[PDB]
């Protein structure tokens, strides 16, 4: 069974609802497990309390920098960084869940949820899941973004975890 995880998201303290994500452990098990564990917080750190720090309408919503909150930080469950597992899955459309990075083999904790097909990221960012519920919440997040990526409200992952 591919793991299912959830993000409960707020904007300036107001709940937006829940996003449920299927993690494709059947294709990218190491990357899926990193994200699963960062949702549960079982290593003592993870996504709870962190923000969507870069949100660009008609592109993607990026989150997961729980150390620096600005797109420079984070860490994986495997040490600071881990290599690109594979590029099997493509950025096919809205709801794709993929690893942010700073170049090859720089996966940590930062991730993004696409709101469009982002084919120019294929082969550069490791796709590892998909939204199965709460795409409307993703669109709410997107609506607080801007062309620069700066957000107009503080978008926080209030809670997160695994659904079992
Ligand atoms: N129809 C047209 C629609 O088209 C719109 C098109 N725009 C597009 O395609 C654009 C075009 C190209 N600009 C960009 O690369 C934008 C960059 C940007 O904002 N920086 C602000 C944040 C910092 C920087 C630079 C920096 C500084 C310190 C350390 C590392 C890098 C730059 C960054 O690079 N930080 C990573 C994120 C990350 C992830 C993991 C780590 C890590 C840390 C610790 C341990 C392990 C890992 C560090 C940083 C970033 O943010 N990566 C960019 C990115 C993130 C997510 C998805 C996709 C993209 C590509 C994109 O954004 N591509």
């Amino acid at each position: 069974g591919n793991p299912l995880v959830y993000l409960d998201v707020d904007a300036n303290g107001k709940p937006l609802g829940r996003v449920v994500l299927e993690l494709k452990a059947d294709v990218v098990p190491k990357t899926a497990e990193n994200f699963r564990a960062l949702c549960t917080g079982e290593k003592g750190f993870g996504y709870k309390g962190s923000t969507f720090h870069r949100v660009i309408p008609s592109f993607m919503c990026q989150a997961g920098d729980f150390t620096n909150h600005n797109g420079t930080g984070g860490k994986s469950i495997y040490g600071s960084r881990f290599p690109d597992e594979n590029f099997t899955l493509k950025h096919v459309g809205p709801g794709v869940l993929s690893m942010a990075n700073a170049g090859p083999n720089t996966n940590g904790s930062q991730f993004f949820i696409c709101t469009i097909k982002t084919d120019w990221l294929d082969g550069k960012h490791v796709v590892f899941g998909h939204v199965i519920e709460g795409m409307d919440v993703v669109k709410k997040i997107e609506s607080f973004g801007s062309k620069s990526g700066r957000t107009s409200k503080k978008i926080v992952i209030t809670d997160c975890g695994q659904l079992s």
